[PDB]
């Protein structure tokens, strides 16, 4: 099940009865996009591309059509998980170029793999194993998504032990069914809530299954009954959703983070990784957490971190060292949550890495105390800053950032930034119940 | 119906029949405070104060309590506007001591007293009339208060003209049988919503009124199936509720403000004195708009101001000066909402305004052009700041103010903030429904 | 069926029984269950390697901070569940639990019942352990949720339900012997839609990690039918509670060292100074076998749950009783805990207590062969007849200076369990209950 030439696809779209094709690509702000292409037109679609609407990417804040040309990549072609009675279904991903045949700077998976290419530039591959944390509902009467509890069960409970025990496994099977290779899958700490960790692989293919795993996963979960959400934080006084990344990078075959006679067995490049990390977090804060209610999980007493910092040993910072070594060495970013657009956000952080390597970038000494057990003015002393607390906040730190325009260049850094200011435009003047609730009869 | 001494109270207690009198004054956050001692007592009251727990004026940030004394002050006993079987009732204000007996410096109603202290070291005497505007709703079946409209009307439409004009008229009668003295009453924009305009007088007096017309036009309205409300932005998309100051200075009986040879007719001191206001006004926004809900308030689009600017010709400026000259010469502060503590709103005014004079500080060009009709550079080039677009943001503007501090004094600057900042940590941290609407089928 | 011993016996089996996916079994300090799935495919290497994991799961909800630690595999532990989904069979495996740096951790409930396994072993004895397991059946309501209405309404051995209800209990018992439980009997309890499953009398490890499987496969399969498995205490007011009686006894070269034909009762000695290690110290870990506030609802008096400390061999209504069976199934039975106990904490310490009884003689006094329950405060002084503690909190307290349990659970799991119970009951004890409300609102 390995697909390396457009001539590999045809023939598994004729002996597996492939009929429908489904282009994947996301938008600027992450929403997943794609159209169906009959299988028929699939041979054309190799040897002449796809000319389609490009404004797509651009998001909701787009006003005019850009005729763009999708070239399909042969080697991520995948069949989805599902079988309709009149065919199969296959997904494949693909380069997005301007009618003047150069490559298309405003999508993000383009935008990923210049840091890839800046990262080969000193010998660097980047590899990520991303833990993706969700929710999963009840419908309602009429099959809309709610907030309706599946189980109450805690951290690594064998729960749901009902029905929603089969949709759960089907998940799994899914994703394993279209070789995503899970490491592991458990409940997480709050109700309802579950998680699933994938394998260490590439970051560019790595990004690709992120973007899979969402759609899949919520179609499975539809066709049971029963709604996954992927929201932050959809319930207040209970644990967030985030999207633990885990790290490496490797040069000539070797884990670059690692290093056998050093008293932490860290190598200076890792801790040069994460002072690139710890410098630049603040400013692309708004991509790795970028909704309204990404900053509803970034609030003080849950798992979700709020101050800069890193340790191998306390949990609740911003970064943490696994205690794994070898060639498993990795350091994990716990911020981002699922809704961040992966191509953006693995992005920015091997960015941000590299630059801790290139500019020698010293990440202070880790904080082993926990920093929520302490005052402002002991946090002041030791120089420990906190994340944005609102998205608003967030969008100021990066709209005067020169590291992030570069890294996403001045088109998808000016059309990410207009969109989420309207986003926060509309959600400020909102009056909520909360606030009726607390005043109407107060005042 | 003018008392000047305690044997003046006490006769009239007797020959009205008075059988309860309702202490008044305010907790630090503006809430309406009072206790009930029953007119037999009175006469004691009048000699030797009356012991209370003084916690009670420190808001809900209080723990332990503090045994404080009322001195009452004779000269603000009136009768209530309603007649109960039993007997009548009325108010009276005093001022509160420590047992030590000195003044309590942490009553909203001394902060205001220093600020007049101030001014009569000058020469000056400051006069306010307050436009306060309110809604009223419909009560739900169990008598609570709910957002229900009881008219459509809009800017001083003559509305309601079903039962609800009554309860409209029973407020003004109410008011006017209790010696306030309106200057006018109309519909606001909004609707439902109404405005009463008091009439010119002291500030200490009128401060006082700003707080019995609350709690009276609310009791009012109960009796009869409606409800008031002073929320600044109870509903969505209609215009909030304000309370307009217009202000004045006095010195020897002529109006300061007033100049009858300058072009504008306007005197170097008002000019002075909105200077003053322009250069705090951030520094107190956490003051006169107070709640979380008030800055759903301050949004564009409505009549309320975001942009620091002073004008004789554009509504929409924080600072307008009103056509009138002569002895009734004013500038009128449109930012504060009827949310506000009056006598800690009242007195930084005062204190802004004697701070240009006292430091001649120049007020700038007037802005005649609608800022909202401008581009953020024009603003940026024509030196126009905004106020605070949240409570969070106008609590850490009034932290670092030497200007606040001062004029509160570190107890009432101390417990207004830390209570400012329990509330905005309750509110960060709610997920709102429209995040839900938003997200939940979204990600 | 079928014994598995080596990985290369795990392996072949996942490949001829189609088996997709491995669920690792383990327990957190309070008992409640916990897994995470592996694919079939990772299996191999994890054999090879272990299983990195977040080890704090194991604090329960008194976790701090994360804790990388390693499960490695035991493959006589794999066991194929009863339940056969289309997409392919799944299984679960145990295993041990260990820090980044290659010790054991010491936190996991397996590890201190494995040392008190190896106390036993240098003394020369193995325990084997009965367990007999109450729970109730009830109804789910409209939206799937448990509820504690009821399923049917019989008594003790009746041959009830005898509706639908009448297939779940059968399938639960299919199930249970499908995966080579061989259990031993099944009848309905005392308490309407209350019932019993008497375990194998088996060694105490294995048959410690069965009763951990027994609670969430008797549950999924409940479930599956429309019915929950309850194993609370004391669900209902007015009828019975749910216990976990246990049966013990100690062996040394594969002989019943509880039994000696020559004595009056036929037990030796041996059983007399456990019996008198298992009375010294029952008070000190009540909060281990009774560990949730619910717990005490059901040690209360005239329900078949022992609330005072003694030993007999005529009457059941005792804290330990002697079943009349002698020879090689010579036993003794504890009668106080209930289902919602950690079994490896709660066996781990009946272990330690009885051995502590051997190795100290420690004498355990005439039996009570009346009914304690018909005594005065007097007759019960004057024999000197004391109480388990009436509440968790004072379970607690009662645990919290035992320098005995400290030392049998490890200081970490001594205050882990400790610190999670004090929440527990300060959490309960500031609750305003509606039979508050019912005595007192109209009354003040
Ligand atoms: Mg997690
Ligand atoms: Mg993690
Ligand atoms: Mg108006
Ligand atoms: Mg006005
Ligand atoms: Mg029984
Ligand atoms: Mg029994």
């Amino acid at each position: 099940k390995k697909c390396t030439t457009k001539e590999d696809v045809l023939e598994a779209v004729k002996e597996r009865d492939v009929k429908f094709i489904r282009t994947q690509f996301t938008d600027t702000l992450g929403i997943i996009k794609s159209w169906a292409i009959p299988a028929e037109q699939l041979e054309e679609a190799f040897e002449n591309g796809v000319m389609f609407d490009g404004s797509s990417i651009q998001g909701f804040t787009r006003i005019e059509e850009s005729d763009m040309k999708l070239a399909l990549d042969p080697s991520t072609f995948r069949i989805l998980p599902w079988r309709p009675a009149t065919g199969a279904v296959a997904r494949i991903l693909g380069d997005v170029y301007l009618p003047d045949g150069n490559p298309f700077k405003g999508d993000p998976r383009y935008v990923l793999k210049t840091a890839i290419k800046e990262a080969e530039k000193m010998g660097f591959s980047m590899n990520v194993g991303p833990e993706l944390e969700f929710f999963l509902f009840k419908l309602d009467a009429n099959g809309n998504p709610t907030t309706e509890l599946t189980d109450q069960g805690g951290y690594f409970d064998f729960a749901p032990l009902d029905l929603g025990q089969d949709v759960r496994r089907d998940i799994d099977y899914a994703l394993e069914h279209m070789g995503f290779q899970i490491e592991a899958s458990h409940h997480e700490v709050a109700p309802s809530q579950h998680e699933i960790d994938f394998r260490f692989g590439d970051v560019l293919c790595t990004a690709d299954n992120v973007v899979t795993f969402k759609y899949v996963v919520k179609s499975i979960a539809y066709h049971k009954g029963y709604y996954a959400s992927f929201m932050p934080k959809p319930l207040f006084g209970v644990n967030g959703s985030g999207m633990h990344s885990n790290q490496s990078l490797f040069k000539d075959g070797k884990n670059v983070f690692y290093d056998p006679d050093t008293p932490t067995k860290l190598s200076q490049d890792a801790m040069y990784y994460i002072g690139g990390l710890l410098k630049h977090i603040r400013e692309f804060t708004a991509v790795t957490n970028p909704v309204v209610n990404s900053y509803k999980r970034l609030v003080p007493g849950y798992e979700a971190p709020v101050y800069i910092s890193w340790s191998a040993q306390n949990r609740s910072s911003l970064i943490r060292i696994p205690a794994t070594r070898g060639n498993g060495t990795r350091i994990e970013l716990r911020c981002p949550d699922p809704a961040c657009n992966p191509y953006l956000a693995f992005a920015l952080m091997l960015r941000a890495g590299l630059e801790g390597i290139k500019n020698k970038i010293d990440p202070g000494e880790p904080t082993n105390v926990n920093i929520f057990h302490l005052s402002d003015k002991e946090r002041e002393e030791r120089g420990i800053r906190s994340l944005p607390a609102d998205l608003k906040e967030a969008i100021d730190e990066m709209k005067g950032s020169k590291f992030v325009k570069e890294a996403l260049g001045e088109h998808v850094f000016s059309h990410y930034l207009c969109a989420k200011e309207m986003e926060w435009d509309e959600y400020k003047a909102v009056v909520h119940p909360w606030e009726l609730s607390r005043y109407l009869s107060m005042l």
